[PDB]
């Protein structure tokens, strides 16, 4: 009768960049859980003897369609965490691997499925280093990628504007020694990107800038019934997550978790077509 339909997204990027806040802003839904961070480090050897307990699941039904969605999002440390950036991107790519190797001893034996559909990689605003291009570009050999700038209320208007063109740029053409093909930047679809509530920027294919936050207001939250409005107060002015003059938020999350569902799944048999030739 259902249909279950299984997406898996995983996050990296450098430490402190507020890859676990934006992640708890994603899977909170409205008319869903509503998860919350606390701020702390994400520690390597949790990522190492414990990943299930740094993955979040949301779930849902699709009435019309008789479809199960089953959302699973996959934190991991920030790769600045340890010594040697490369140490990171081996273990997230042994992670990628290890969904495959469980998807093929399930698939001989035959079905929850665990394999990676998208990564989406945190920048840190106003510069892109050559490590974040030569690590994106290695783990888009794995899985498809999805650039999103965090911390967006680092820059004013005129510096995002910039930095979203640089970004653009640098991804198109990294100028670092050793990359000699293309960055796999997953590729969404304009009537997605509407339905989804992008705006048409100059620059193609931009990445998102996003603000999230673990605090909220609590003038709305004291209302009748309480509103959960994310929040980041300094002393000269509160930025607000859920403000699209803000942020990106709302959009990043209407297109990875309502807009982009199909065309994710689409290209989930492809892919791992891709990766037996191993
Ligand atoms: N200025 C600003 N700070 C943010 C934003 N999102 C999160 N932060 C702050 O960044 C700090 C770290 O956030 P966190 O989500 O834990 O980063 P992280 O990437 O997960 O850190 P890591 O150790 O696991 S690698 C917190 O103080 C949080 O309040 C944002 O959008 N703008
Ligand atoms: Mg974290």
């Amino acid at each position: 009768i259902w249909k279950k339909k299984y997406i898996k997204l995983i996050v990296v990027g450098d430490s402190g960049l507020g890859k676990t806040t934006l992640i708890k802003s994603l899977i909170s839904i409205p008319g869903e859980r509503l998860q919350v961070h606390d701020g702390s480090y994400t520690p390597t050897e949790q990522f190492r003897r414990d990943p299930e307990s740094l993955s979040s699941t949301v779930s849902w039904r699709d009435e019309e369609d008789r479809v199960i969605w089953v959302y699973k999002i996959q934190d991991t440390p920030g790769y600045g965490d340890e010594l040697d950036v490369f140490r990171n991107l081996k273990m997230v790519q042994d992670y990628i691997e290890s969904q495959n190797r469980k998807w093929l001893e399930l698939e001989q034996a035959r079905i929850e499925d665990p394999r990676v559909d998208l990564c989406i990689f945190c920048i840190p605003p106003h510069r892109l280093r050559p490590i974040d291009l030569k690590y994106m570009f290695e783990l888009g050999k794995h899985v498809p990628v999805v650039p999103v700038v965090t911390k967006a209320d680092t820059m004013t208007i005129r510096e995002a504007n910039t930095y979203r063109t640089e970004v653009a740029n640098r991804i198109a053409n990294p100028m670092v020694p050793g990359i000699h093909d293309k960055i796999n930047i997953f590729k969404f679809e304009r009537d997605t990107l509407e339905r989804a509530g992008v705006q048409d920027h100059a620059t193609p294919h931009p990445p998102f800038l996003v603000i999230a936050s673990n605090d909220i207001s609590e003038e709305l939250a004291a209302a009748e019934p309480p509103l959960f409005w994310p929040e980041r107060r300094y002393p000269w002015g509160t930025a607000e997550a859920f403000n699209k003059e803000h942020s990106d938020l709302l959009a990043v999350r209407a297109l990875l978790m309502k807009e982009a569902l199909e065309e994710i799944s689409k290209t989930k048999r492809a892919r791992y077509e891709a990766w037996r030739r191993t």
